[PDB]
């Protein structure tokens, strides 16, 4: 059920806004300008209904865990390999998680979108 | 008896059915994307046994008032912040009022749930 994607985890940075392609592009270029593919942490991203887990490539040790309910934005970068999403870690705290994917990041972004679309809503019939 | 909340009032739209998450999701998408974070009216919601009252946060001007007896459906959206309910607005008409809540819509969803319980208990007499 849960599917895992082989990625380079580029880390997470604080950002100024919860939404925007401008924000995730600037965040990615912060990582790409001072570190190469060799410095990035190879791992897996498991897209579960409630959580995204950044999880090591064979050992299965957790690098980070993000609840889908706090996800505020996601986008593939101007580079088709790069992918990022922003977590609303509170009222003014925003965090941007970044990834590099081979062959590209389209499959991983769609899995995170499906995770954000098929949510359980709380429902109540109040009729007589 | 009351519970009061600081939320954004996204307005109300006519809807096709008295119940439905399909009905409520389409209502929220109509307002979440055709309205911006600044043209959302900051509001004060007063939840009472008989009435839900929606007031402008400062001026306390009336943005809307809904009687609990006509509530037919309640729902939190796919977004945990959003909350909406459907009203019996006419003979065959239906209306959906929508809200955005911080940190989330749980406390507001409970208070409106408590109001419907008082009505459901009032009718069981």
């Amino acid at each position: 059920l849960v599917q895992k994607f082989q990625v380079y985890y580029l880390g997470n940075v604080p950002v100024a806004k919860p939404v925007g392609v401008d924000v995730i592009n600037g965040a990615l270029e912060s990582v790409l300008s001072s570190s190469s593919r060799e410095q990035w942490t190879p791992s897996h991203v498991s897209v579960a209904p409630a959580t995204l887990t950044i999880l090591h490539q064979q050992t299965e040790a957790v690098l980070g865990e993000c609840r889908v309910r706090f996800l505020s934005f996601l986008a593939v970068g101007r580079d088709v390999h790069t992918f990022a999403f922003i977590m609303a870690a509170g009222p003014a705290s925003f965090c941007c998680h970044m990834f590099w994917c081979e062959p590209n990041a389209a499959s991983l972004s769609e899995a995170v979108q499906a995770a954000c679309m098929l949510r359980y809503q709380k429902c109540l019939d109040a009729r007589s």
